[PDB]
């Protein structure tokens, strides 16, 4: 690999720490960076490091190198996992990105579901869950903002889900893994992830049936993400096996309106799930529509 002085960071200024998980595109590892700001050489900062496994092919290297160059080109936005630096010299390939200490949005929501009535009343709010409606709207808005930026940078996140949206310490939404070479030509539509996810339930019809991805494919996926948000991490198409998902999509079946969800947002969901991709809202339109809702419920 060639030296890029613009993004190059001394590997000795990185202290790797407890792994965050591993997948087809390598492993993600939490780490501390010293002097990520060149103005303050000794200041510590908390980052995340993308790397390869011990069992990696030269294809896996090319894939990670690919993701590196993608992040170099897309630039900074508050609502995406930004590239901070890289380590390409005299050691293993480290791609240093931002950290999101609160984990992915799905787990974030599932951990903060309101207490069931089986718990005894203790305190003036003992029935008041961590998550309120305006905050849930804000999460949706932040994801839409970032996706609109990614679209303007001509980037198609072909898997957009609550699982791939990370939450910072300050409860800021950040889109992750938007530059992966996801290998769309060989998707096992039936295989379930180790945590039980069936990624096919986020795929737009033209992507699932015709292998076609556009920015409107992500708008569809964003519509599913909206469903995830207002079910507080619920699994889409509940109880429906992949085989039944196939025929239901061909009939044009859509998810019902989830409980405790206003018609304004289920409306946006159904707009994102329109058959013709040209009749789904753009990400710019989603931002504006979600903004009006957010402004309405905030005094
Ligand atoms: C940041 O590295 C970080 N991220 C996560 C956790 C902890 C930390 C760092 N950290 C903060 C303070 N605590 C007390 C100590 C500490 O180590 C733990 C929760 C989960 N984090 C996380 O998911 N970070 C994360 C993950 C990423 N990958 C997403 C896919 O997971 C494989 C990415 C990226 N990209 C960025 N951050």
């Amino acid at each position: 690999l060639p030296l890029d002085p613009l993004w190059e960071f001394p590997r000795d200024r990185l202290v790797l720490g407890k792994p965050l998980g591993e997948g087809a595109f390598g492993q993600v590892v939490r780490a501390e960076a010293f002097g990520m700001d060149p103005a303050r050489p000794d200041q510590a900062s908390t980052v995340a490091v993308k790397m390869l496994k011990d069992n990696a092919s030269d294809k896996d290297l090319a894939d990670l190198v690919s993701e590196m160059e993608v992040m170099k080109l897309i630039g900074r936005h508050k609502n995406i996992i930004n590239l901070l630096g890289v380590c390409t010299q005299e050691g293993p390939l480290y791609v240093i990105v931002e950290c999101a200490a609160k984990g992915n949005l799905r787990e974030f929501l599932r951990a903060r579901r309101p207490p069931g009535p089986d718990l005894s009343p203790d305190g003036p709010r003992s029935s008041e869950g961590p998550l309120s409606f305006p905050v849930l709207v804000s999460c949706a808005y932040q994801v839409a903002r970032g996706m609109q930026y990614l679209e303007s940078r001509k980037c198609i996140h072909r898997d957009l889900a609550a699982r791939n949206v990370l939450v910072t310490e300050d409860n800021v939404m950040k889109i992750a893994d938007f530059g992966l070479a996801r290998g769309v030509h060989h998707i096992d539509y039936y295989k379930k992830t180790s945590n039980g996810r069936l990624p096919v339930k986020w795929m737009a019809p033209e992507a699932l049936f015709d292998e076609v991805y556009t920015h409107q494919s992500d708008v569809w996926s964003f519509g599913i993400l909206l469903w995830e948000i207002f079910t507080l991490g619920g699994s889409p198409y509940p109880g429906i096996p992949v085989e039944e998902l196939f025929s239901l999509l061909r009939e044009g079946h859509r998810m019902d309106r989830p409980p405790h969800c206003p018609p304004e947002l289920y409306g946006l969901m159904r707009e994102c799930w329109h058959a013709a991709p040209s009749q789904r809202p753009t990400f710019k339109q989603l931002v504006e529509a979600l903004d009006k809702v957010l402004l309405a419920v905030s005094e």
